[PDB]
């Protein structure tokens, strides 16, 4: 459950948040395969509540109505077509599995669902599964409200309703079996693994019992005996009894401390600075690298009041964001996920975004296609961070340097830092308010290297900055604090 099942030499996944299946299939073929991406995290592919007040928010997809593969992203045939096409070009699909709960307990009964299935939250009836009142934790939860009230009580966090979401009785074999039926449908279609949503709200042993029912990956594409990659969304910032280490026997865990601390460092909050990153990793209190799924932002916390609050860097902070993503992609800790977002009309009032609910770009609720512009950016309000040169080229950097040790660290005691990855790559950052002009030991063979942040190696030439490495491994780097991107990265495949 710990290995991503990507092709060898592909080292990241991208979250194509709220993309339609047909667009992901095209993206696999036209971009993700040639540019070296390992795979895609898809939005929940199972039927959810259609919420009209407010209008079709992104978070309606975290309120299941059934396990039918029928959503605003597409139907089952479209989902299978995407998985097949992506696997055929060596790009994997990871499903966001929403298995702790069904929908909010106060949602009105009827057929306001993405496939038109009937459901009745008040009577606990989800006949398209089917689930009934016997399948929820109403009787087990001990709180006065029936909801989670106190995170210092690890029992209620698991047995009670997360903000009113009907909480499935995951101890029951019937419920475990319905969830496994859904997940095995997906595995047998060709999915490579799963994000387990809301894992802090599930007992480690109930997750384990579900995972014990799962198939090995589809043997038309994967070697015999391949296990699905499992990454559990456990929000653990310290200071609560539940620790993400309780989940290590099941799979990897999301390390939310990663982006929270990287954001505070790059924003220079509370006296933090990039020179402190020399011991980045477990020395900062993080989970072991081989259990970490890391990221700068995710779909919830890029809206500013998730895990990390206001420290989280996002595409709205483009210059600092590219630097944070670049640091992450260069550094060996963890398995990396890149976010790919849509734009929305962010409107802060008293420090909070009143439009944080807005769903993906749409015409009357129908998600818009992803259009590709001639400069390789996207239209229709899709941000496509994964197509930004500075991010895509760092996804490639991470592939090129895979397995190489962290070495040749330099810092100026402030915010000018650099490090290498064995003899295969080197990266230099200037986050101080002055210039960074210095000769550094790079660990690389002598030659001329293209900076892949300011440009590309194309037709045996560099389109941006060129770096000259001497016989001693040293090279001169100059980065003004006014540069478009105040970091430079070079690697073995950017050498002329
Ligand atoms: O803001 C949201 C949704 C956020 C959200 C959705 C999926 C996630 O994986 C996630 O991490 C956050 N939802 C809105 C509106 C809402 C939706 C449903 C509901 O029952 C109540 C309200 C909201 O304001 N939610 C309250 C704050 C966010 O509280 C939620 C968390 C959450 C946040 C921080 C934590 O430390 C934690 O343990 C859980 O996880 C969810 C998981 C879900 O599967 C579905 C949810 O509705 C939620 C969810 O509401
Ligand atoms: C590189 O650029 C130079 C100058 O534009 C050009 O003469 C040369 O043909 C290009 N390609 C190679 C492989 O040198
Ligand atoms: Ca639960
Ligand atoms: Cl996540």
């Amino acid at each position: 459950q710990y290995s991503p099942n990507t092709q060898q030499g592909r080292t990241s996944i991208v979250h194509l948040f709220e993309w339609r299946w047909v667009d992901i299939a095209l993206e696999c073929e036209r971009y993700l395969a040639p540019k070296g991406f390992g795979g895609v995290q898809v939005s929940p592919p199972n039927e959810n509540v259609a919420i009209y007040n407010p209008f079709r928010p992104w978070w309606e997809r975290y309120q299941p109505v059934s396990y039918k593969l029928c959503t605003r992203s597409g139907n089952e045939d479209e989902f299978r077509n995407m998985v097949t096409r992506c696997n055929n070009v060596g790009v994997r699909i990871y499903v966001d599995a929403v298995i702790n709960h069904m929908c909010g307990n106060a949602v009105s009964a009827g057929t306001s669902s993405t496939c038109g299935s009937y459901f009745n939250p008040g009577s606990r009836d989800f006949p398209a599964v089917p689930y009934s009142g016997w399948d929820f934790n109403d009787g087990k939860c001990k709180t006065g409200s029936g909801d989670i009230e106190n995170y210092n009580d690890a029992t209620q966090v698991r047995d009670c309703r997360l903000t009113g979401l009907l909480d499935l009785a995951l101890e029951k074999d019937y419920v475990r079996s319905k969830i496994a039926e859904y997940m095995n449908h997906l595995i047998d279609i060709g999915v490579a693994g799963f994000r387990l949503d809301a894992s802090k709200h599930m007992w480690p042993g109930d997750i384990k019992a579900i995972l014990d029912k799962l198939h090995n990956l589809n043997s038309n594409w994967f070697p015999a005996g391949s296990k699905p990659f499992i990454y559990q969304e456990v929000i653990d910032l310290g200071g609560e009894p539940i620790k993400s280490s309780d989940y290590f026997g099941n799979g990897r865990v999301t390390e939310f401390k990663y982006g929270a601390k990287l954001g505070t460092v790059i924003r220079k909050w509370n006296g933090e600075k990039m020179s402190y990153l020399k011991n980045w990793g477990e020395g900062w209190g993080f989970v072991p690298s081989d259990r970490a799924l890391v990221f700068v932002d995710n779909h919830d916390n890029q809206r500013g009041h998730g895990a990390g609050g206001a420290s989280i860097l996002t595409f709205w902070d483009a210059r600092l964001y590219k630097m944070a993503v670049g640091f992450m992609l260069a550094h060996p800790y963890g398995f990396t996920r890149v976010m790919s977002s849509y734009r929305w009309p962010r409107q802060f009032q008293n420090g909070n975004d009143v439009n944080d609910w807005v769903g993906p770009p749409n015409n009357n609720g129908v998600i818009k296609e992803v259009t590709i512009n001639p400069d390789t950016t996207c239209g229709n309000d899709w941000v496509c961070e994964h197509r930004w040169r500075q991010i895509r080229n760092m996804v490639i950097f991470r592939n090129v340097v895979d397995g190489q040790p962290f070495t040749n660290w330099y810092d100026n005691g402030s915010n000018q830092v650099a490090f290498g990855r064995g003899n295969r790559g080197f990266i230099v950052f200037n986050n101080d308010d002055w210039s960074f002009s210095l000769t550094l030991q790079t660990g690389l063979p002598a030659g001329t290297y293209c900076d892949v942040i300011s440009g590309d190696k194309i037709n045996g030439n560099c389109t941006g900055i060129k770096i000259y490495v001497s016989d001693d491994g040293k090279a001169h780097f100059s980065i003004s604090n006014s540069a478009e991107d105040p970091f430079i990265a070079i690697h073995a495949e950017s050498k002329l």
